[PDB]
């Protein structure tokens, strides 16, 4: 019996928390592999589901995304993808629609998630209303808090039920993941779950 394998490319503006998120899954980062040439670290996240177990080898980058972009190396063969920006910095979300379009060059029709990140911070500048563009280019969104642990398993289990093709898949018991580095705040986390409810329902 082989081993079910997909490879993710997370990719984003540099600043952003793309390797602080990666870094919750504890046993991926104490067993990655650091390769020089390609500019990544690769971070084999296990996760247990209803008809068994899968691993998402996580590409994070060493952050050559602050001064110029990433070459076709670390794109090529991805079968999935996480795009992330912060939601306390504009700039970050302005540039989604080029790192969309690297993907959509060298890839095609993979299936996308798009997170924002940093929802912990009180003054938040990129709301639920500005996402509803890219839900017309059909990527899937969710609000994410890296050092929270906010939630962390949401794009890992919409990645899942789309590359096997069933929607009812679950997983069994949770990852062991690095405790909170600061508290979700409990009235934050009710009016932004109201305010995605608002953007895509009227
Ligand atoms: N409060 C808070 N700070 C965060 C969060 N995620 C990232 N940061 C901060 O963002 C900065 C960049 O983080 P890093 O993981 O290196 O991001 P990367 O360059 O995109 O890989 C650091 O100072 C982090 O501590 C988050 O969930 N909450
Ligand atoms: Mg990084």
């Amino acid at each position: 019996e082989p081993q079910v394998q997909f490879k993710l490319v997370l990719v984003g503006d540099g600043g952003t928390g793309k390797t602080t998120f990666v870094k919750r899954h504890l046993t991926g980062e104490f067993e990655k592999k650091y390769v020089a040439t390609l500019g990544v670290e690769v971070h084999p996240l296990v996760f247990h589901t209803n008809r068994g177990p899968i691993k998402f080898n996580v590409w994070d980058t060493a952050g050559q995304e602050k001064y110029g972009g990433l070459r076709d190396g670390y794109y090529i063969q991805a079968q999935c993808a996480i795009i992330m920006f912060d939601v306390t910095s504009r700039v970050t979300y302005k540039n989604v629609p080029n790192w969309h379009r690297d993907l959509v060059r060298v890839c095609e029709n993979i299936p996308i998630v798009l997170c924002g990140n940093k929802v912990d911070i009180k003054d938040r500048k990129v709301k639920a209303k500005s996402i509803v563009f890219h839900r017309k280019k059909n990527l899937q969104y969710y609000d994410i808090s890296a050092k929270s642990n906010y939630n962390f398993e949401k794009p890992f289990l919409w990645l899942a039920r789309k590359l096997i093709g069933d929607p009812n898949l679950e997983f069994v018991a949770m990852p062991a993941l690095a405790p909170p580095e600061v508290v979700m705040d409990p009235a934050l986390a009710a009016q932004y779950e109201h305010d995605l409810e608002v953007a895509q329902t009227t």
